[PDB]
């Protein structure tokens, strides 16, 4: 697609927000260390040409609610989350722009849903981990790094690359 022609580094800012949002370190919370298992299998091939945009949209939508919940809103700074909501809606607006026009969704069969279906099962496990630790600060830290890696893995198909020096 070619609707939004301004910037393309909103994903790096979304993760930068997740970085300032961590109150504790993953090393401090190695008791709740649990890799949920981000489904990058549907984010490594056939998802770098306006084909996984609908997946990044539903992914940022799941992170938008996972973080908008009063449990995550109280788990993180409401101001750091405030900017995180504007960044989630910023990437959601760009991701939606492609979906608005015929672009984004093409002859590609429903197989594209497997990328969103994978991210939905990934976040489903993240929600269970939250209900298990009862929204523990350590569980939220593990979920913080898990959201950062899952989001960087989904945005790795666009510009989420630190290789630039």
């Amino acid at each position: 697609c070619d609707l939004p022609q301004t910037h393309s580094l909103g994903s790096r800012r979304t993760l930068m927000l997740l970085a300032q949002m961590r109150k504790i370190s993953l090393f401090s919370c190695l008791k709740d260390r649990h890799d949920f298992g981000f489904p990058q299998e549907e984010f490594g091939n056939q998802f770098q040409k306006a084909e996984t945009i609908p997946v990044l949209h539903e992914m940022i939508q799941q992170i938008f609610n996972l973080f908008s919940t009063k449990d995550s809103s109280a788990a993180w700074d409401e101001t750091l989350l405030d900017k995180f909501y504007t960044e989630l809606y910023q990437q959601l607006n760009d991701l939606e722009a492609c979906v608005i026009q015929g672009v984004g969704v093409t002859e590609t069969p429903l197989m594209k849903e497997d990328s969103i279906l994978a991210v939905r099962k990934y976040f489903q496990r993240i929600t269970l981990y939250l209900k298990e630790k009862k929204y523990s600060p350590c569980a939220w830290e593990v979920v913080r790094a898990e959201i950062m890696r899952s989001f960087s893995l989904s945005t790795n198909l666009q510009e989420s690359l630190r290789s630039k020096e």
